[PDB]
C-alpha cells in the first residue's frame, strides 16, 4: 500500500511526527530498526531535562515554550506520566561560563520568570548542594523533567489508534527519490509514499549518504549513573531540582532522586567517538563512565555519591556547531531532514514533531527554522 508519509527513525523526533500527521488523519508508516522505545538509540535512561532559559542559544526559547505547552496536552492526553515540574538550576564560576551568561540573557530577553541566586544562597536554598562561594546562579522553577520513554510510548499509543502503522524490527537500507514519490528498502519489503521523514539518530551519520547528503555528523557514546543518596535532600519530593551546570573541566546535568531510584548524573561535554553500529552498550567498560561521574558528585554533591544503582549508555549526535538540522533536503522538496541534534534535542521533539509534520504536508513550516538550516556553512568543515 502506498502512504501519505513515510518516517525512517521512530525515535524521539518521528514519534512524534507521526502522531501530529496521524491526528490529522495522513496515513502514515514509521518503520524502525528496534521497537520504540528501546534502548539502543538516544532516548532511554528514563528522564530528559526541558529547561525554557536557553543556555545553547536565546533563539531555541520559542520552540522550548512550545514544546512545554505541548508536552502539557500529551500529559492530558494519556495514561502515561509526562512531566514533573522540578525546575532546573544552573550556575557555574561567576563571570566564566558562557553557558550561565547565555541562560541568563535568554531569560531576560524572553522575560522568563527565573531566581538569581549566589554562593552560599544556592548551598542553603538546596541542602546538597555545596558550590564555591564565588559560583552565581539561575534557577527556572517552571520547567523541569519529562519521562522519555513514556513520551515516545504515549505518541506511538495515540498514533497507532489513529490508523498509523508502525513496522518495527526493521531497518531501512536504501531510498530511491523521484520528483512526485519517496521510496525506502528493507530486508522486510520496500515501501512508497508522497513524502519522506528522515530521523534516525546517530545512524543518520551512516545513511544521510544514500541521499547524496554529506555532512559531519559524529555519535558519541554518553553514558549517565544513577546513585544511592541521601533521599533527605535529593528526592524530588523535597524539591531537589533538575540541574546543569558548568564547572572548569566541563558541563554536567542531573536529576533528582524520584520515587527512591536515587540522583541521576551524566557528564555532557565528554564522550567518546563511537560507531552506532560496535558501539559498547555496557555501562562500566571504561574506568571514565562511573569515575567522571563520581569526581563531580564528590565536589558538588557530597550526599548523593553512594552506591551505583543503575547505568545506561546512550548516543549524541553532534554537528560541528552543535546547532540542530531540520530542514528540506535541498534537492528533494519531498524529503524532510531531523539531525544533529546534539545530545540537547528531547525537550524539543514535541515541537520538533509539529515542525516535521508542516515541512512534509506543506514544504514550509510557521516556526522559525532559520539557524537549523542544512544549508548553512557551519555544518561543513573547513
Ligand atoms: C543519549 C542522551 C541524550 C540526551 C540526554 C542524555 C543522554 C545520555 N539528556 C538530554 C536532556 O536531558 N535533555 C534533552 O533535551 N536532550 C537530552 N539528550 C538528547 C536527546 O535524547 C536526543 O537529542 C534525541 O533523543 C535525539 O532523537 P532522535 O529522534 O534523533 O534519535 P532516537 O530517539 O535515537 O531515534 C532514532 C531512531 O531511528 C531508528 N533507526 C536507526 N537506524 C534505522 C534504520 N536504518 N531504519 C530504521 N530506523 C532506524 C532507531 O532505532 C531509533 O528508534
Ligand atoms: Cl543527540
Ligand atoms: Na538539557
Amino acid at each position: 500500500t502506498h502512504f501519505d508519509v513515510i518516517v525512517v527513525g521512530a525515535g524521539s523526533m518521528g514519534m512524534a511526527a507521526g502522531y501530529q500527521l496521524a491526528k490529522q488523519g495522513v496515513k502514515t508508516l514509521l518503520v524502525d530498526a528496534f521497537d520504540p522505545p528501546h534502548t539502543n538509540g538516544s532516548h532511554h535512561g528514563d528522564t530528559r531535562i526541558i529547561r525554557h532559559a536557553y543556555g545553547e542559544g536565546r533563539e531555541y526559547v520559542p520552540l522550548a515554550l512550545r514544546s512545554q505547552e505541548l508536552w502539557y496536552e500529551l500529559e492530558k492526553e494519556t495514561h502515561h506520566k509526562i512531566f514533573t515540574k522540578t525546575g532546573v538550576l544552573v550556575f557555574g564560576p561567576k563571570g566564566e561560563s558562557a553557558f550561565v551568561a547565555e541562560t541568563m540573557e535568554a531569560a531576560k530577553e524572553h522575560s522568563l520568570t527565573v531566581d538569581l541566586l549566589e554562593g552560599d544562597e544556592i548551598n542553603k536554598r538546596w541542602p546538597g548542594i555545596t558550590v564555591p562561594e564565588n559560583y552565581n546562579a539561575i534557577f527556572e522553577p517552571n520547567s523541569g523533567v519529562l519521562f522519555s520513554e513514556n513520551c515516545i510510548r504515549a505518541y506511538r499509543e495515540l498514533a497507532e489508534a489513529r490508523g498509523a502503522k508502525v513496522l518495527t524490527h526493521t531497518r531501512v537500507e536504501d531510498f530511491d527519490i523521484s520528483p512526485d514519490s519517496v521510496k525506502i528498502e528493507t530486508a522486510n519489503g520496500s515501501y512508497t509514499a508522497d513524502k519522506l521523514i528522515v530521523s534516525m539518530g546517530a545512524w543518520n551519520s551512516k545513511l544521510l549518504s544514500k541521499l547524496n547528503l554529506d555532512i559531519p555528523l559524529q555519535p558519541y557514546r554518553q553514558v549517565v549513573g544513577f546513585f544511592e543518596s541521601d533521599e533527605s535532600k535529593y528526592s524530588n519530593d523535597i524539591d531537589f531540582p533538575g540541574f546543569m551546570v558548568e564547572v572548569p573541566n566541563g558541563i554536567y546535568a542531573g536529576f533528582p532522586s524520584f520515587g527512591g531510584c536515587g540522583l541521576k548524573l551524566g557528564y555532557h561535554t565528554f564522550g567518546q567517538k563511537i560507531d552506532p553500529d560496535t558501539i559498547n552498550r555496557e555501562f562500566g567498560v571504561y574506568p571514565e563512565d562511573e569515575s567522571n561521574l563520581r569526581a563531580f558528585l564528590e565536589e558538588y554533591m557530597p550526599g548523593a555519591n553512594g552506591e551505583l544503582k543503575r547505568g545506561a549508555v546512550c548516543m549524541y549526535t553532534k554537528t560541528l556547531d552543535e546547532h540542530f538540522i531540520i530542514d528540506l533536503h535541498p534537492e528533494h522538496s519531498n524529503v524532510v531532514i531531523a539531525a544533529g541534534f546534539s545530545g540537547h534535542g528531547f525537550k524539543f521533539s514535541s515541537g520538533v514533531g509539529e515542525v516535521l509534520s508542516q515541512l512534509a504536508l506543506t514544504g514550509k513550516t510557521e516556526h522559525d527554522i532559520s539557524i537549523f538550516s542544512i544549508n548553512r556553512p557551519a555544518l561543513k568543515e573547513s
